[PDB]
């Protein structure tokens, strides 16, 4: 039986080449060997105040972007969280099996903190419901969500001890390419960066892409030497890693290629490689994003697959708890 | 048209005549002056540890008992809370418009459900455009939170919610200064006439010599409470009962109270056992009640989701 993988996607409308070449692009090629579920978590998004029109548009942006990256709605389950009522239903039930102190001591809650709302406090529980609803075996998680996945595992184990093996206990599972910040090559490229000159978005205009890459930090070696050395030449190594990730050429092959050349040549090839990659992705993105009837059909079928799987686990949860079954 | 009243009923099943003749019986008679909604709140019940079988049984007990008292599932909306997903859905959304300090400052307030259930209660009420909510003094603070959250959300997004408003003296048989709510203080609605008469016989009375059937809450609390119970059941004003009991002792009063209470309870109990043992009938009531409740509630939930900025579920 295929492992079940659950991934939450904030409706931001933004991904970086780091997110894509590092995580998503590889997952696109694993949709046949895993049961991949992608959930656009608009219910988590409103734990911070959102402009309503931006939220709706960014939900569709994110959907069209995942489709353009290659998520196939036939092979995978992709949907909008609020379209599947089971997420909020199980979220409430798991509140009653979650300790108050488990939530009050979350780093995200103290790091987001009297002008705080209960959704910021409670969103770890909704996250646990998102995962446990689908008998999830694996969850891709960054270091910042690690504490949240641990709670989901603790709640699944706590519930199972009381009522039987109802939930699968999820595990972290992070498999690709190493993409660092353009002006700070010792820090991973992050979509949350304040300095946007460190980041290349998948939907960034190609003109701005070449500009940012030409600004990418390199070293003061005289004469310049294009070789991979992360400790001494972090900037040059980062550009080599990005170029290798886009073109498939190995680092040694690129080194021989740039023997005797300046860092400007490396930046030039990186810029046109990345720009070409974003050009292909953006052609697909605009096709999908300007056909909102297609997007609606994807959302409808995705939510129906999601609800059909999710309601099996919710019904088992309600039976164990002692709710009268819905006729 | 008719104002909407929302009432949450905990799945307990063991109501007293104080509950019935104080609140639920008048409620039953108001089903055509109001659009009455009765929600059996099993999702609130699990904020404290519940035995699964007892929770399931008590949910059905409450439904059968409310029907037996005269709640009409065609005139009113009666349903089990967990059968209507819109309650949890709006419950989560309203968490994001509730201050954490509002919940921590709650007097009644350990799992997160016990901390967060006031938000779910606000969702329960606001889903149905509720005008009035009958609340005990212990829930007054909860109702005020629901008003604050509704006004706060409306100020941000427009007038989506209606701001709700708050909407027979039966005392303990052994200590009549406290209300009937030690089961010897209590007369349950599902209590056989033999048990009812025995508890009423043990009801405290004064020591006036000669004993007098007169209403006096200061000096004759026990006798007055018995006159209150009889007045509630028969419909006779207390002064009429005083004239009727002139020259009679407290044994005569207690015998009349027992006969009247048991006569009322045999009607309710015959209906309760007919409904309670008919699983198909209860399933039909819960099914139609959930469908009515969801159709009403989905209207508010869809407006909330549209205002907030969610893509509408296609
Ligand atoms: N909290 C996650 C989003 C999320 C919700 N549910 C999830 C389940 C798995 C992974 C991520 C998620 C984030 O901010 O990124
Ligand atoms: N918590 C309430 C039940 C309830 C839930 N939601 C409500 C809304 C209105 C009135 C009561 C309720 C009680 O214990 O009685
Ligand atoms: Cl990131
Ligand atoms: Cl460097
Ligand atoms: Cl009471």
């Amino acid at each position: 039986t295929k492992p079940i993988v659950f991934s939450g996607a904030q409706p931001s409308g933004e991904l970086t080449i780091g997110n894509y070449m590092g995580a998503l692009r590889q997952w696109v090629n694993m949709q046949d060997d895993y049961h991949c579920i992608y959930c656009i978590v608009d219910q988590h998004a409103i734990t911070v105040r959102q402009d309503p029109q931006n939220l709706r548009k960014a939900t569709l942006d994110t959907l069209a972007l995942y489709l353009a990256c290659g998520i196939d709605p036939q092979k995978s389950t992709i949907f909008v969280q609020s379209h599947v009522p089971e997420h909020a239903q199980l979220g409430w039930a798991l509140n009653c099996y979650t300790y108050f102190g488990e939530l009050s001591r979350m780093t995200q809650f103290k790091d987001k903190s009297e002008n705080i709302n209960a959704g910021l406090f409670d969103y770890p529980v909704l996250m646990a419901a998102d995962i446990l609803l689908y008998q999830t075996n694996q969850v891709p998680v960054g270091e910042d969500q690690k504490q949240h996945l641990e709670l989901s595992r603790d709640v699944a184990q706590r519930f199972n001890a009381i009522y039987g093996d109802i939930f699968k206990v999820p595990e972290p599972f992070i498999p690709g390419a190493r993409v660092m910040s353009l002006l700070e090559p010792t820090k991973k490229m992050s979509k949350s960066d304040d300095n946007r000159n460190n980041v290349i978005g998948l939907l960034e205009d190609p003109k701005s892409v070449v500009k940012k890459i030409k600004r990418a930090v390199t070293d003061s070696d005289e004469p310049p030497v294009v070789r991979y050395d992360v400790q001494n030449k972090a900037g040059v190594s980062n550009l080599l890693d990005i170029l290798s990730a886009v073109t498939g050429q190995s680092i040694p092959e690129l080194e021989q290629h740039f023997e005797g050349k300046m860092y400007g040549h490396l930046k030039g090839e990186v810029a046109e490689a990345v720009s070409g990659m974003l050009t292909e992705l953006q052609e697909r993105y605009h096709r999908f994003r300007n056909d909102e009837a297609f997007l609606n059909q994807v959302m409808k079928e995705g939510a129906e697959k999601a609800s059909a799987h999710a309601s099996k686990t919710l019904k088992a949860v309600y039976e164990a708890i002692g709710f009268v079954a819905k006729p």
